[PDB]
């Protein structure tokens, strides 16, 4: 059917971040809605969502996502 | 079927961040709705969702999601 | 047949964060909704959901997700 | 059938976080709602929730969920 | 029916968190509902919900959640 | 200094309230604050601060009130 | 010299609410700060703070308020 | 010499309101401050603040009302 | 100085509301400031502030109100 | 000074409001400000700030308002 797969298989400076907020509204991944069927959200990577938001070497491997919806098939 | 698989084998600097905040607010993932049928949220990754928010070296191997949503199939 | 599968099988530097806040309001994954059928929220990684939040070599092995809602089938 | 399976068979710096917070409000993985049928929540990982919330190292092993609802079927 | 299994079977730095608080409300993993009818909530992992929370070295193996919820099968 | 006088010499239908509330959550007159030197509330009158709340004919009369606060001289 | 004074000397329908409410919230008369010096509330009349709040022939006489704050000289 | 004086001295319908709320939020006379000296809130008057408010005759009558705020000389 | 004074002497329909809502927020005489000195509010009349607000035959004699803020001098 | 006086001295159609309202947010008089020095709401009047408002016959009488913000001489 849906099916996902994902393998990792291995045979094994200086950032600076200064900030200053007042008063700051941060929204991420947002999903707003109103007589819908269906509200999916698979994550996968990663999803950093600060006022002050810093990743560093984050996403190294292997990420699988499958997603089906609906499908009514009557 | 839905299936998911995955497989991590192995044969096995300065981040400074300065921060001075007033009255944040802030969101990760959200999802929102009114008469809706499902709401279904995977996280195979980080989800970091802070004022000051900071990922380092964060996802790193086999990640694998599979989602079937729905599927009324009569 | 909803199946997942992971396998992780292996033969086997300054993080300054200073951080000031005030009044500061945090949501992490939110699901909000009237009238739904099924929520489901499955996490196979990190939530980190701080005012002041780091995440650091989090997820490294071996994740699997299988999902599979609704199905009225009928 | 909903099955999972995991297995993890192995043959075998600094991290300064300095916080001030006045009045934080912070939430985890929420999920509200009203006239529902099911609410799941499986985590295979970690939920870190603070106001100072660090986590290092956090899951590296053979994470499994399957997860299946609703299925009227009828 | 809904099978669970987890196998593992093994043949063999400086963390300051300096915090200052004032009036913080802190949540974690919840699940609020009106007229619903399941609520089911299976932590395989680590939920750390503090006002300062630090997880180090926190999942390390073999987990496996299988859930299964409705199933009406009229 | 501060006098407050007050005199009240008198020589000589239908209320229909259906109410139906679900988690109500009312304050009437609040104060609220950090780091002060006086903090004085004076009720000359009525003061009605329910989840339902009817008020009929309150007050009718001679109400004085002399308030004087600070005065750091 | 802070004076108030009031005087009341007399020598002498339907009113139907309907409500249904869920989930409500109510401020009256509300002051809220951080570091001040006074915090004077005086209420010469009628507060009428409810989720239903219904005032009939409320205030009808002879109300008097004289405040004097701060006054550093 | 703040001074308030008020007399009152006398010699001798259908009302239908229906409501139907959900989830309502409200906030009557307010004053929100940081780092002020004086929060002076005199009512002489009605403050009806509900979800559903209904005020019929309501203030009819000698209302007064002195304030002075500062005055630092 | 500061003077108020109000005198009242005397020598002696239908109306329908229907409402319906849904997530309302009603805010009635607001003040939000930061980093100031006097925040005086004086009510001579009536304040309703409802989501479903009616007033009727509601302010009907003799205010007064006198405000002096300030005079650094 | 900053005097005020009022007097009121006397010798002796169906309307109908049908409202639907969702997420309706309303204010009234609202002062919003920083770094100020003094903030005065004098109301001699009616104040009405529904989602719904009605009014009918509010203000029939002697009204005063003197104000007198700053002077710092």
């Amino acid at each position: 059917g849906v099916v996902a797969a994902a393998e990792k298989t291995k045979q094994g400076g200086v950032l600076y971040v200064g900030s200053k907020t007042k008063e700051g509204v941060v929204h991420g991944v947002a999903t707003v809605a109103e007589k819908t069927k269906e509200q999916v959200t698979n994550v996968g990577g990663a999803v950093v969502t600060g006022v002050t938001a810093v990743a560093q070497k984050t996403v190294e491997g292997a990420g699988s996502i499958a997603a089906a919806t609906g499908f009514v098939k009557k």
